[PDB]
């Protein structure tokens, strides 16, 4: 096809705004055509939204010139795996109608992986940081690169699971801090340095498969929990605000690792407050509210786990 | 030209959602083409917004199938005089003393009435006047009543009814009439009729009016802070305004000298670093943010916001 002459000035602005560069002008045109196709999806989606069709709206972000598949390919990293770990929570303790660890100082700044399937690393690091604060009272930026370069059971930027990350930290008797082992985004030879140790782990616990109720209690009593979801949809790729819910979200197509930092209600829609790894320039300042209690949307309660420390 | 076959299902949904009906198929097509042209404006505007170009976003509303001009034609009603007054009358608020609140929102203080809808009648002046009066009725008697704009439409002879008018004349009328009916005593019908002001249903009176210094936002702020809701005139001829959804409205194309709408300033504050006036519109709550719109405050008198401000003295 041909680019829409109207959006010329816009494409240039978008490229500038996101440090987007293209090797060949051919390469560029091809991208420009994807960006434009997406813009249409976004614009028409928002129309349906105003017509009461969706509980959320979309927006053009830094993933504008990428197809959903490319995003799932280059920007996820969850590898589904194949007794003493369960945590079927009891009912009595606490069941606050709403919880938001961002306010309690348990959550660290939204970070950005990008071009490396290290989401598992970030989710693990996310849960650990929540516990570090809950225990020591200090909120530190732990090192995901440490996990990427050292969790041998995981394929580094090729992907992996959170459990293995937890187990590693335990058997390694420690995990570095972001400062002691900065995220470079690429796979490297393990360089875990004892000096920069900043947290430890004494096991892990898994939330009953597909049990949102159990997951709620878990988030309420333990704190932030690592969860896996299906992020293969364009609606998710361009989420801007609102309660995310898409019937096309396959519960069995888990491919992303995010951090559940709380839950609540918004305009009559129950939801989980999720923290993503694609920088704060995506979603609502880095976060996304996902439909809670809606038949386990996107497999939200399928691979939940949190470190025991 | 020519409706993109994609939006077919959508156009039908939109029409349903807004009880939109058309006589001819021809008439309908013509409208469908306007709706689509607007949708594009909206969608591309929001793109620029995400790119940091606008401090606000747009959305498809019930005015979707209307051009800006039609909206300004059938849905405003502010009509500047060309030669205002038959002399003066001490009309001019002279500021105050002390420091002023950084934020004020009369909606919370129970001074504001439900967002109403004029539509297809240039009675905005009526609504703005009634808006300010209601603010004072409460401030004085402690009661919040729905006053009658239809009363103003049908009786303010100096104004052209649904053909338009100014707020001042509305105030003066109520004074010389020694009263104004309540919405219940004189329901807004939307059409011009023979005056039927009934004394029995009187609900408020007015003892004059005061005008805020032309183009003085500082003075206007104090006014809103000390007196309460103030009647103001703005330039509502832009599509960005026609489809405002949320955020601080600010458009460089807003002509300070093209005042054509009468709204009610019910407060002010800051939002995400942008100072703003909280404005109340007359196009129902199905427009703007539940009927309201935040307009850029202290930004070189945006849209002439401080050009024709006034409030009743009662």
């Amino acid at each position: 096809l041909y680019p829409e002459e109207i959006l010329d000035t816009h494409w240039e602005l978008w490229k500038k705004t996101h440090r987007k560069q293209y090797n060949n002008k051919v390469d560029e045109i091809s991208r420009r055509l994807i960006w434009e196709k997406n813009l249409k999806y976004i614009s028409i989606h928002n129309l349906e939204a105003s017509l009461g069709v969706h509980t959320y709206e979309l927006a053009m972000n830094h993933l504008g010139d990428m197809t959903s598949e490319e995003v799932v390919q280059k920007m996820t990293g969850l590898k589904v795996p194949l007794n003493d770990t369960l945590y079927i929570p009891e009912w009595e303790g606490r069941a606050p109608d709403s919880v938001d660890y961002r306010k309690k100082g348990y959550v660290t700044p939204v970070k950005n992986q990008g071009q490396c399937g290290s989401c598992w690393a970030f989710s693990s690091v996310g849960a650990l940081e929540g516990q570090l604060k809950k225990k020591t009272g200090k909120l530190l930026n732990l090192s995901p690169q440490n996990l990427v370069d050292c969790v041998s059971e995981n394929d580094g930027c090729g992907g992996g699971y959170m459990t293995n990350a937890f187990q590693y930290v335990q058997k390694n008797r420690g995990i570095d801090s972001e400062d002691a082992y900065p995220y470079v985004g690429q796979e490297e030879s393990c360089m875990y340095n004892p000096t920069g140790k900043a947290a430890k782990c004494r096991g892990y616990r898994e939330i009953p498969e597909g049990n949102e109720k159990a997951l709620k209690r878990a988030v309420a009593r333990v704190g932030p929990v690592s969860v896996a979801i299906d992020a293969s949809l364009t609606s998710f790729q361009f989420y801007s605000k609102g309660v995310y819910y898409d019937e096309s979200c396959n519960s069995d197509n888990l491919n992303h690792a995010v951090l559940a930092v709380g839950y609540g209600i918004q305009k009559g829609n129950k939801h989980w407050i999720i923290k993503n790894s694609w920088g704060e320039n995506w979603g609502n300042k880095g976060y996304i509210l996902m439909a809670r209690n809606k038949n386990n949307a996107c497999g939200i309660a399928n691979l939940a786990s949190f470190p025991k420390m």
